């Protein structure tokens, strides 16, 4: 068995290498990649995603996110306040403030400790889950807006035909602005990229000891536990990795810089936290062997979690006895 131990892969694609996306991840999941719930993938250097970030600053971000924290420093959920709407230039002035800047700091070792530390008492400004996609439309590899849909890979797979669209969104960042535990809607893949400022810190937990996270956080969170089966999907928890050791979860730990690409497999709980000022652009993809996951993919009934038009109709194929009592919580 590949990579047994579940640790993070890099890879470094050549730019021949990088010409067929199906095949590479493929590729990446003959090596145990997807052990681990998440790898790097470096792009070669000849590749870019776009000649420059010159002109971004007249990007909306329309519904800000202030992410309040409620809890101790290892174990906090986040509530998000929605704020007025600011440009891209607006938000990186405001990244970039005395208030909100990163702090000084050695190495992201140190800088992983204050997060950690400093996180619970104070209130970043994300945005957010913006429609939309920074990839220039001459970039014909590994561009985040031409992958194939989730919709065809489920026809080709299943022979089923749905409605749904599948397509990419933008987040900006700021230092200490989170992502809490979760795996993706359907436990679908993800691919995230880093186009442009500040690093972005990755935990992850192997799919294999998915159900170790579920555990230790029903115990951790007992009356969200309580309310839904799946209150993971509300994308609010956050468990440090000092927590994670102290109950014994398999975990890894990673920083994405600018220009990498991030790959989260199906059912690998991930987590993490931004450096300061960055632009990532993320999708949701699936391969052939997704589909079992998203067979056996948990669901939020209690309603919180509240999810896309498409994911409907991939739970009323997959999940037919689930779709019914879905569906009254997503109406
Ligand atoms: O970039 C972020 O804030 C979070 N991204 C993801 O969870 C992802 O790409 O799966
Ligand atoms: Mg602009
Ligand atoms: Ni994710
Ligand atoms: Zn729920």
């Amino acid at each position: 068995a590949q990579n047994p131990n579940c640790n993070i892969m890099i890879f470094h694609p050549t730019k021949e290498e990088f010409n067929d996306f199906d095949k590479y991840i493929a590729y990446m999941e003959s090596q145990g990649a997807h052990r681990a719930g998440l790898a790097k993938i470096i792009p070669p250097k000849e590749w870019k995603a776009r000649e420059t970030y010159d002109n971004i600053s007249e990007i909306l971000i329309a519904t800000p996110l202030q992410q309040v924290a409620s809890g101790r420093a290892g174990v906090f959920t986040q509530y998000h306040k929605k704020k007025k709407a600011m440009t891209v230039g607006e938000y990186r002035h405001l990244a970039n403030s005395k208030k909100y800047q990163t702090p000084p700091h050695q190495n992201f070792e140190d800088l992983e400790r204050k997060y950690w530390k400093n996180r619970i008492y104070n209130s970043p400004i994300y945005g957010a889950d913006i429609s939309g996609s920074l990839f220039d439309e001459n970039t014909k590899q590994w561009n985040l807006g031409h992958l194939g849909t989730i919709q065809d890979l489920l026809e080709k797979e299943c022979g089923v035909v749905i409605e749904g669209v599948n397509t990419p969104y933008l987040y900006f960042g700021m230092w200490k602005t989170t992502f809490a535990w979760h795996t993706e809607d359907m436990d679908l893949y993800s691919i995230n990229y880093l186009h442009l400022g500040e690093p972005k810190t990755w935990y992850v937990v192997p799919p294999e000891h998915g159900q170790r996270l579920e555990r230790l956080a029903r115990e951790l969170f007992p009356g969200s536990s309580r309310g839904c089966g799946a209150f993971l999907r509300h994308k609010v928890a956050l468990i440090s990795p000092t927590v994670l050791k102290e109950n014994g979860i398999p975990f890894n730990r990673i920083t994405q810089e600018a220009g990498e690409f991030m790959v989260t497999f199906p059912y690998g709980y991930h987590a993490g936290f931004n450096h300061g000022f960055n632009c990532a652009e993320a999708i949701n993809f699936a391969t052939p062997r997704w589909i079992d996951y998203g067979k056996m993919a948990s669901q939020c009934s209690c309603g919180e979690a509240r999810v896309t038009f498409s994911m409907d109709a991939f739970v009323r194929i997959l999940q037919p006895e689930r779709y019914d009592l879905w569906k009254r919580g997503q109406d």
